[PDB]
């Protein structure tokens, strides 16, 4: 399966033709303020240098496999553990976030994918209500260099080849996300790649993260994908809400 | 395990000493209004007279087994199938609802227990978030005989003996429930008896249903429980929220 060309995603996976898919356009006017949405809580995200983490060019994104012991609660009794993170980006002068806000696509996006503690393995969680949870944050151009991201971005040249991987030292994974864990959008959707299973809880931070222009250029310019083509515009088409309401943790 | 007497439930089921147990005390002022909570959808509940339904005295409640095809939705793509219903009640001069509202215990309470359609079996759903869903309504005293309830109450004498069961004609299950399906409380808790599995979505109707004094009496005074004892006061003490915010579908 590719972004751009065949084969169609319903052929690969029947769930990619579900009604309740991701990503979506967030329209903050229409979001339902939901005071039950408490600040997100992360434990175990400040990793030491060892053991190292596998960072892989899988042809569709760059993905960092996360170790055991990274705990994330969406709220009391809604407990998850982090599996992996990866990135969606565009090209030169072209945005590549997956979610949009009032139609606005941001330069790039980070996803931290999590498994409910009620499930041992992802294949039991797929399609199950709240079985997976993704924390999503937009990345935007800023004046300073983001040092948290530099740790990863400086290693992309090593994994330029599609299907290549490298080991990188542990870092503060939470420093790859906004500092504000209290202001966010939440909706139920899907994985954005086959098998596109539904039952996924998406939490999209209102605060963005800032990368420098070069940092964003490193991301979008370094990696290679299927064929003899660049790994760029690695975002799925926005999907209709189809009557889902997006909640907001804030008024 | 028994109602109102040892062994203490965490010795039977350590699950019963979980942090996120049911029932709870609902305090409407502290409930969070969540506008994304849409009206409950219940299709297939208007059953014809045949086939008949199993109604059992199991010593803990009276339980009606529901056939396939009672479909219920809590939200878009969040669907369920009804499995069974049962009641909780007190005794002469004493209310026996499970949930409470600002401390008020109501005469009785109906529970309609459902299984997420994302799970083929109940046993897969136990302990999984949103795997089971219960619709709860309070029953209070009112002036009129309730004719929906009369179909069950009038059959209790035939199953007075613990462990005895009877077949009853199909009835309209939706008629046992309150008027306004748009107005309810919602939180995540547990089964209210061992095994006290968590991940249960509880939806408690704001509005009640009314039964005559003679009907409540018939419910509390007809059935026999374990040993040589009266099946009465079959409710669980309310449980702390432990950070859980009860949500309300209405301002
Ligand atoms: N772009 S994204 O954030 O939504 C995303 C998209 C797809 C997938 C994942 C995340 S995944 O959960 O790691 N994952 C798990 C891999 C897996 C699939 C089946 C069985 C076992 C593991 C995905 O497929
Ligand atoms: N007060 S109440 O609504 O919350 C309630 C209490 C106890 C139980 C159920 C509901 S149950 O889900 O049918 N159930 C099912 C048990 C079961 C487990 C595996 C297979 C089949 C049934 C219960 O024990
Ligand atoms: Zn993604
Ligand atoms: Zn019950």
């Amino acid at each position: 399966w590719r972004y751009g060309g065949d084969p169609p995603w319903p052929r690969v996976s029947p769930a990619c033709a579900g009604r309740f898919q991701s990503p979506v356009d967030i329209r903050p006017q229409l979001a339902a303020f939901s005071p039950a949405l408490r600040p997100l809580e992360l434990l175990g995200f400040q990793l030491p240098p060892l053991p190292e983490l596998r960072l892989r060019n899988n042809g569709h994104s760059v993905q960092l496999t996360l170790p055991p012991g990274l705990e994330m609660a969406l709220g009391p009794g809604r407990e998850y553990r982090a599996l992996q993170l990866h990135l969606h980006w565009g090209a030169a002068g072209r945005p590549g976030s997956e979610h949009t806000v009032e139609g606005h696509r941001f330069p790039a996006e980070i996803h931290v994918v999590h498994l409910s503690t009620a499930f041992a393995r992802v294949d039991e969680a797929l399609g199950r209500p709240g079985g997976l949870a993704v924390l999503a944050a937009f990345l935007e151009e800023g004046p300073e260099e983001n040092s948290a991201y530099e740790q990863l971005l400086s290693r992309l040249e090593e994994i330029a080849e599609e299907g290549s991987e490298t080991q990188v030292p542990g870092l503060d994974i939470s420093a790859l996300l906004p500092s504000d864990f209290s202001r966010y959008f939440q909706y139920e959707g899907s994985l954005t790649t086959p098998p596109c299973a539904q039952g996924v809880i998406w939490t999209v931070f209102q605060q963005t993260v800032m990368l420098s222009a070069k940092q964003l250029h490193t991301l979008s310019d370094t990696l290679w994908g299927p064929g003899d083509s660049r790994l760029q515009l690695n975002f799925r088409a926005t999907q209709p809400l189809n009557g889902r309401v997006i909640e907001a943790s804030f008024p």
